[PDB]
């Protein structure tokens, strides 16, 4: 579980989304695993707009934050799911780090504000969804 808000936006996994993100879906991108609905209340997120590549998510499934280095937005495959069947998701972030399935949804940090939210995982590895490309969220 786990959104990023800024302003009128709200940014959640796609596989996530609830049945009031998709009757005030902006929009959705099975690919990049997001999805954006609109908000009344006011956000406030920083959202990061840079190139860097160590930052801190959080672990909901260790209750801790973790300093991480990941790469850069990529097409990584994605083993089939309930949610999606096997394909290459765009935009993804793997770092070396605990992830377990409901960890989905926990923010990447760096200096620079949010840079994504947690996508994928296993192995001893962890997957951002990258949110610095969606200039639009800031206009
Ligand atoms: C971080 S979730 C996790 C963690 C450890 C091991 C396995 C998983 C599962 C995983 O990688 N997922 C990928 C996600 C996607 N973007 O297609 C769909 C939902 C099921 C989540
Ligand atoms: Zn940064």
């Amino acid at each position: 579980s786990g959104a990023i808000y800024v302003g009128n936006y709200r940014v959640v996994n796609r596989h996530l989304a609830t049945h009031n993100d998709w009757a005030n879906l902006v929009w959705e991108d099975s690919s990049r695993d997001l999805l954006v609905s609109s908000t009344t209340a006011q956000g406030c997120d920083t959202i990061a707009r840079c190139d860097c590549q160590t930052g801190v998510y959080y672990c909901s499934s260790r209750r801790k934050h973790y300093p991480v280095s990941f790469s850069k937005p990529s097409l990584i495959f994605v083993e089939a799911s309930e949610y999606y069947p096997a394909r290459y998701q765009s935009h993804l972030m793997l770092a070396v780090g605990h992830s377990e399935p409901g960890d989905c949804g926990g923010i990447l940090r760096c200096q620079h504000g949010v840079v994504g939210i947690v996508s994928t995982g296993g192995n001893g590895l962890v997957g951002f969804a990258d949110v610095r490309d969606l200039l639009w969220l800031d206009e």
